[PDB]
């Protein structure tokens, strides 16, 4: 069939909300089930999948079967397969702080763990890529997170109420520069016993005489990471809340963690992820701090700007790798062509896909694939369509 009513897996992973994705677009979940991320794509782990016309085929299993057709001949000779991964994330509990190694160091880590034969899908695996894999987040819901190292100035605001945790800070305090941030770092992740304890007792005493944020997504994340060196990352990275319809990049060798809500996320299949703290695994830290840039990021430059074109709102990312875009519907068609597969997504409202004679209802919270040889379709309906796909 031209388009495709994806049937989708839901990973229940223990840090999901028993209730979002029922509460947003009435998904079952009678068991009560943590769900966690809504997947659509072709992951070779848990592939979304489509109906042959009655039965239920993988779609990665119909796209190797017809690569130039359904990917297009661009995407079908530059990655050979699908090359993106949509997900619906919700975030119950906070999530690890993260880093993406950039490219060579990524080849490096892969071939590291490839010479070490380990498995490409051990919980040891960290590498799972060659090359550096792009990520754009975009918020469903108010959707809390941490994002890049804030200004020095202030850090060093941030930092003073907690001067006393850890010499590593007073060491910042004295020449705030990125070689004693990257100390600073390396030094919090490194705490010891009382050490560790003492640090965690002066930022604790510091949370009862401090108000607003950062100081709030601390006592948040403290909840969960009660003794963790996490806990003082929102003093050095950005405390970023996006409301619905917003969008984050995110940039190899930068610290970031997803905190609350729900969000779009756009990715590779396979991607390389070094932890940084809220996290009850071993870290290497010399290599985490090899593999970050400890460089500021001003907060006008968080989000990514989308660009408005008719009823299309693009969010660019420097990637070939893949394309968003949110498609306002109205009662008059509007048409939607890419020259690459795509997946529809009913953000809100609801969407009558058109395809000649074909004609497909999504409510929120559905999703249809187009294969290359489709496009375009056209589109009715109130609120909004979210499209991945590929601009090459
Ligand atoms: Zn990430």
């Amino acid at each position: 069939a031209s388009m495709q009513k994806l049937i989708n897996s839901v990973q229940n992973y223990a840090w999901g909300s028993k209730t979002a994705l029922t509460e947003l677009y009435g998904i079952a979940n009678p068991q009560q089930q943590p769900m966690a991320e809504l997947w659509m794509g072709a992951h070779p782990k848990s592939s979304s999948r489509i109906t042959t016309a009655g039965e239920t085929v993988s779609l990665r299993d119909a796209i190797e079967k017809n690569k130039t057709a359904m990917l297009g001949e661009a995407v079908a000779n530059r990655f050979g397969e699908l090359p993106f991964l949509f997900k619906v994330l919700c975030a119950a509990q906070p999530l690890s702080i993260q880093v993406h190694p950039n490219k060579r160091n990524s080849e490096i880590g892969f071939a590291k763990e490839n010479a070490a034969g380990i498995p490409m899908d051990a919980a040891e695996r960290n590498y799972k890529d060659p090359n550096h894999k792009p990520e754009l987040v975009f918020a469903l819901t108010p959707f809390l997170a941490m994002n890049a190292f804030r200004e020095f100035s202030d850090i060093v605001s941030l930092l003073q109420p907690v001067a006393g945790a850890h010499s590593a800070i007073a060491h910042f305090l004295q020449v705030p520069n990125a070689e004693r941030l990257s100390q600073l770092f390396a030094s919090l992740l490194n705490m010891q016993g009382e050490e560790k304890s003492r640090a965690l007792a002066v930022l604790k005493a510091a949370l009862n005489s401090q108000q607003g944020e950062p100081w709030q997504t601390i006592r948040v994340i403290s909840e969960y990471y009660p003794d963790d060196s996490g806990l003082f990352s929102p003093l050095l990275l950005n405390v970023v809340k996006l409301n619905p319809g917003e969008a984050m990049f995110l940039f190899a060798e930068t610290p970031h963690a997803y905190l609350q809500g729900v969000a779009l996320e756009v990715m590779a299949n396979s991607d390389n992820v070094l932890r940084a703290g809220l996290t009850p695994k071993y870290i290497d830290i010399p290599e985490l701090v090899a593999n970050v840039k400890f460089e500021p990021k001003p907060a006008g430059e968080l989000l990514t700007a989308p660009v408005k074109s008719g009823a299309e709102l693009d969010f660019p990312i420097p990637v070939d790798d893949f394309a968003f875009s949110l498609h306002d519907l109205a009662l008059q068609e509007t048409s939607i062509g890419q020259h690459s597969a795509a997946i529809l997504f009913c953000v809100e409202g609801e969407a009558v896909l058109r395809k000649d004679e074909q004609r497909l209802v999504l409510k929120p919270g559905e999703s249809a694939f187009i294969g290359a040889d489709e496009s375009p379709v056209n589109a009715s309906g109130t609120g909004r369509l979210a499209r991945v796909y590929n601009k090459l």
